[PDB]
């Protein structure tokens, strides 16, 4: 062990097989008596609207953190003349879904109002790139699976059929122990012909937004709150739960479905509330970690396609304080796809491909700069992205055997790129993950449409999450943001116990 | 719209001040202080739509 070079410290190790050895202590696991589940039925249910507001049984029982709504539905579809006809039922076995996660992307905003002060979160749009982030095959066939759950991996939705990863196929189709299309969720199908379809069911979509958690793997839920109370209002439009492919809608046209109409009924929340037991006492007030995302958007007028690239740039923006990470991403804009709604529901998720990506932190200007569009995908995949090489990058050869037919490219669906702010960002001698304040930032971006039909006016996305504390005791609720003093961040000594892999493993 | 489009000219603007001067007897100090408020708008337009 002293052999080599400066001396080492000599260690050894059983093998599995054998300790035999070691001290072996009984563990008697105990947690507290009734825990108990509550259906409550939501007060003042609209067509815009959904607010339940439920009342903690004691305030002395602990909320389980994982929490869902469950809401019945009725659609009815019915054909435009023309395109007409029109011979094939209004819905098409392959060609036919619910957009994932349906009664989400379908929402405006969720508010949930703790203790109460209100932690609210925009579900609209963060959340389809929030999705892919830090969800491995274990959790997307656990928790993630009560909605549909496949996201759009084809840049455009005609191309898929018919593969065996359409995005939106039956379920038989879906090779043993993995993630199905969103065509296998369940639900009556009333009537079905040309001309008229009508569907009806009851979909399970969870809460997103701290402190309730939508990875697997649980921590201590929220007591000691005395009233807590979620509302959410959904955009205008609702057509954009359903998808469609374009497949089926050619011609001079325009397309089959045009148009249809949605109606719900009683939604309720599912509460859970344990109970400690008599013996082992909860603390008067308690702490919680809290995080808050809130997204910042440029919008362009230059069109760009079908294949054909650019660069852009992004209003400056003035963090209160340096998130502990953001994300990155151009999307396909919001001001298409909100007209004439064939194009709400034939339009994918998908984000553009991007080349390169410089930034500005405070007074930096250029970071990142030299990094090539491969050497980004190296983190995450390090913050946990979880989609292959081709998949970033979005684009893929597939070629044709015959005299003479010209190989067909497809676009893949794009990237969106993660940066841990510290973590590969870097920041100036004493100056921790979120400390106030107050820095400019600044997104200069080339990018490229890989969709092969049609061109695209292009918006940029970048959502920031801060950490903050969050302190519940009855009957207040406390939220200091920025939380370490700035003369507290040289000098806080450094500890061997804590692996940096641990605290990337707490969401999030 | 009809309207379009106009022009607008000015003649000589003039202001008016009212001077009071106070009693020979009575004395005013040779040193006063009034209150005085300073007002300055901070401003941050995002460049979205809403409709």
């Amino acid at each position: 062990m002293s052999n080599s070079a400066i001396p080492l410290n000599v260690v050894a190790v059983q093998e599995p097989r054998l300790e035999l050895n070691n001290e072996r202590t009984w563990v008697v696991v105990k947690g507290g008596q009734q825990v108990t589940y509550y259906p409550f039925p939501s007060t003042s249910f609209s067509s815009n609207q959904f607010n339940f507001i439920c009342n903690p049984p004691s305030a002395q029982t602990v909320l389980d953190r994982l929490v869902f709504i469950q809401v019945p539905y009725d659609i009815t579809f019915t054909a435009n003349p023309s395109h007409a006809g029109i011979t094939e039922n209004l819905l098409q076995p392959g060609r036919d879904a619910f957009r994932a996660f349906p009664i989400s992307s379908i929402t405006n905003t969720l508010n949930a109002t703790i203790n109460g002060f209100p932690v609210n979160i925009e579900l609209a749009q963060i959340i389809h790139a929030l999705s892919r982030y830090h969800t491995p095959l274990k959790v997307k066939n656990g928790w993630m699976s009560m909605q549909p759950s496949f996201e759009d991996n084809y840049q455009s939705y005609r191309d898929a059929d018919g593969a065996n990863n359409n995005p939106l196929g039956v379920f038989t189709s879906a090779a043993g122990l993995s993630e199905l299309p969103r065509g296998s969720y369940t639900m009556n199908v009333v009537t079905n012909t040309t001309t008229t379809a009508r569907i009806t069911g009851v979909l399970y979509e969870q809460v997103f937004l701290p402190p309730f958690l939508w990875d697997g793997e649980q921590a201590g839920g929220l007591a000691n709150l005395t009233s807590l109370t979620f509302n959410w209002v959904l955009n205008n439009n609702l057509a954009r739960i359903w998808s469609h492919s374009d497949i089926t809608n050619d011609v001079s046209g325009n397309s089959t479905i045009g148009s249809m109409n949605i109606s719900f009924q009683q939604p309720s929340m599912y509460l859970g509330f344990v109970t400690p037991r008599l013996n082992i006492p909860i603390p008067p007030r308690i702490t919680y970690p809290y995080f808050k995302l809130s997204r910042y958007t440029t919008q362009f007028q230059n069109t760009l396609a079908p294949n054909a690239s650019s660069t852009f740039k992004s209003n400056v923006v003035q963090l209160d304080s340096i998130p502990r990470k953001l994300y990155l991403f151009v999307k396909q804009s919001d001001n298409v796809i909100y007209q004439n709604l064939n194009n709400q529901i034939t339009t994918p998720d998908v984000f553009l491909q991007i080349n390169n990506l410089n930034l500005t932190w405070n007074n930096q200007q250029g970071i990142l700069s030299g990094a090539s569009s491969q050497n980004l995908y190296d983190f995450s995949v390090q913050n946990g992205y979880n989609k292959t090489w081709s998949e970033f990058n979005g684009v893929t050869q597939q070629f044709n055997g015959v005299s003479g037919q010209p190989t067909k490219v497809i676009g893949l669906e794009g990237g969106i790129v993660c940066l841990e702010l510290g973590k590969d960002v870097g920041l100036r001698d004493d100056e921790a993950e979120g400390v106030i304040g107050n820095f400019n930032l600044q997104v200069q971006m080339t990018v490229t449409n890989t969709n092969q039909y049609v061109t695209v006016t292009p918006d940029m996305y970048i959502v920031a999450v801060y950490d903050g504390t969050l302190v519940i005791s009855n009957t207040s609720a406390m939220a200091s943001i920025g939380v370490a003093s700035k003369e507290e961040v040289l000098n806080a000594r450094i500890t061997h116990g804590v692996s940096y892999n641990e605290l990337q493993r707490i969401y999030g």
